[PDB]
């Protein structure tokens, strides 16, 4: 619950296994596309203005990673976070299981006061006949972990991107 110029402001941190699509989520959400160019391991934190209810919110968006120096820097990203997106890829069951084994506990340790939103990324990839994570599985995990919501999204297909960040704003304001 911050106010930075005259605009309500929110800090959102994005966490989850490598390659679940965290950097693409932020690029697609804020830039409206994923550029054909070298995608960085971690996007430096930045502010994005989002027009929502009928007002403007300033979102302070923090990408994170677990490779190279970013693994060591990650804990420092959490301070004063209002919302944490717990991200996995729906076609990667390992990443889903790690929400419970690694990511939710890490968040509870460093920033228990943050609200969490469970985010099922790469939903464009879900298909019958594999062991892809279902919407019911995401809903159940959200329930067990006390997240505010489970939201499915695709950066590539532009599905659910605004919903993720609109729900983030909603649970704070
Ligand atoms: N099909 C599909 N692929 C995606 C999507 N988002 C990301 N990817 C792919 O997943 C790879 C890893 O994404 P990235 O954002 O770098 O993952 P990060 O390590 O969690 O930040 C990228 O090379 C994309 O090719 C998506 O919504 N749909
Ligand atoms: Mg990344």
């Amino acid at each position: 619950g911050k106010i930075e110029n005259g605009k309500k402001a929110l800090k959102i941190v994005v966490v989850g296994d490598g390659a679940v699509g965290k950097t693409c989520l932020l690029l697609a959400f804020s830039k409206g596309e994923i550029p054909t160019a070298y995608v960085p391991t971690v996007f430096e934190n930045f502010s994005h203005v989002m027009k929502y209810k009928n007002e403007e919110f300033i979102l302070h968006l923090w990408d994170t990673a677990g490779q190279e120096e970013y693994d060591r820097l990650r804990p420092l990203s959490y301070a004063d976070s209002d919302v944490v997106l717990l991200c996995f890829a729906v076609n990667n069951r390992t990443s889903f299981d790690n929400i419970s084994t690694k990511w939710e506990p890490e968040i509870k340790h460093y920033i228990d006061t943050a609200k969490t939103v469970l985010v099922g990324l790469k939903v464009d990839l879900r298909k019958d006949g594999s062991d892809d994570v279902t919407k019911q599985e995401g809903d159940d995990l959200c329930q067990k972990l006390g997240c505010v919501a489970y939201i499915e999204a695709s950066s590539v297909a532009k599905i659910g991107l605004n919903e993720v960040f609109e729900k983030s704003v909603d649970c704070i304001f």
